[PDB]
C-alpha cells in the first residue's frame, strides 16, 4: 500500500539480464535489460528511477545485489533506505504475481523482434497499459492523492 | 496544454549524446545519453518513454531524426503521431528553457560523476524536483485529472 515502496529484481533470459523494478502498491513496472548484473548496473538503474518517481524505499529477494560501493552511494545520494527483508497482508504475492505476468507476455512478443530488450520494453507497456484500471492508471492516481 | 506531448531533442557535450524527452505541458523530462544518434538508439527510447507514460504526439526540433525504419516502426508499435513542425501560446519557449535549466544543472553537478550519464541522471533528478510545485508533481496531476 505505502506508495514510495519499490521491489527490484534481476531475472535471466537468453544469458542476458533483466533488471524490474515493480511498485508494490499498484503493480506498475519498470524493466531494462543489462548486459550482466553489476553494481554499476544497478546503481545507474535506481538514479534514473528516482528521477523519475518518488522511491522512499527498496524491497529485494537479493539483499547482496545492493551492498555494492555503487549502489550505496545511488541511494545515499536519492535519500533512498533499503528495508531489511521484506515486513505484509495486502501486498502477499504481487511482485511474485507481477514478474509472472511480465514474463508471459515477454513470451507472447518475443517471436517479434530481434532483441530481447526490445521484447521487454514491449512486454513492459502491454503489462502497464493492461486493463483488469491499469497499473499506469493506478501508480498516477497514489501518487497524485499526494 | 495537451497533456500526451512530449518534445524530444538531441544534444551533444563531450563528444557524446544526450536524448532529452520534455514533456511539453509539465516540463518533466527524461533523459539518457547514447554512444551516438541512431535511429536504433532513438526507437528504443520511445518504446521505453510510451510504456511509462502516455504519449500521444511527439515534437521535434529536427524531424530528419524521426523517418528511420527502426524509429517508424517504434511510433506505429506504440500508436505515436508525429506533428509536422510544430504549431502555441502558452508553450512558447518552454521546452527551450527546460533544456537550458538542465544543461546549466549538468554544469553544476559534472564534477560530482566520472561519468557524464551519471551527471545526466542527477540532473534530471534535480530539475523533477525542483520547486518553484514540481514538474514531477505537476506532471502526476495533468495525468490523474484523466
Ligand atoms: C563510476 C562510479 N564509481 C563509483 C565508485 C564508488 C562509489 C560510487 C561510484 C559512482 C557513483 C554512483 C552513483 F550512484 C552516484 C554517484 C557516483 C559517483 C554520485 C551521484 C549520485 O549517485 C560511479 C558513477 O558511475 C555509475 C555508472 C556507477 C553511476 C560515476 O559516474 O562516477
Ligand atoms: C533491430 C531492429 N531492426 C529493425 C529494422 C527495421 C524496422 C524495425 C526494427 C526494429 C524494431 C524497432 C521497434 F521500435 C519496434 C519493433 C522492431 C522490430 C517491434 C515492436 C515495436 O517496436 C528492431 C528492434 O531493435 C531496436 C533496438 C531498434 C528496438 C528489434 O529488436 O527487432
Amino acid at each position: 500500500c505505502s506508495p514510495g515502496i519499490w521491489q527490484l529484481d534481476c531475472t535471466h533470459l537468453e544469458g542476458k539480464v533483466i533488471l524490474v523494478a515493480v511498485h508494490v502498491a499498484s503493480g506498475y513496472i519498470e524493466a531494462e535489460v543489462i548486459p550482466a548484473e553489476t553494481g554499476q548496473e544497478t546503481a545507474y538503474f535506481l538514479l534514473k528511477l528516482a528521477g523519475r518517481w518518488p522511491v522512499k524505499t527498496v524491497h529485494t529477494d537479493n539483499g547482496s545485489n545492493f551492498t555494492s560501493a555503487t549502489v550505496k552511494a545511488a541511494c545515499w545520494w536519492a535519500g533512498i533506505k533499503q528495508e531489511f527483508g521484506i515486513p505484509n497482508p495486502q501486498s502477499q504475492g504481487v511482485i511474485e504475481s507481477m514478474n509472472k505476468e511480465l514474463k508471459k507476455i515477454i513470451g507472447q512478443v518475443r517471436d517479434q523482434a530481434e532483441h530481447l530488450k526490445t521484447a521487454v520494453q514491449m512486454a513492459v507497456f502491454i503489462h502497464n497499459k493492461k486493463r483488469k484500471y491499469s497499473a499506469g492508471e493506478r501508480i498516477v492516481d497514489i501518487i497524485a492523492t499526494d
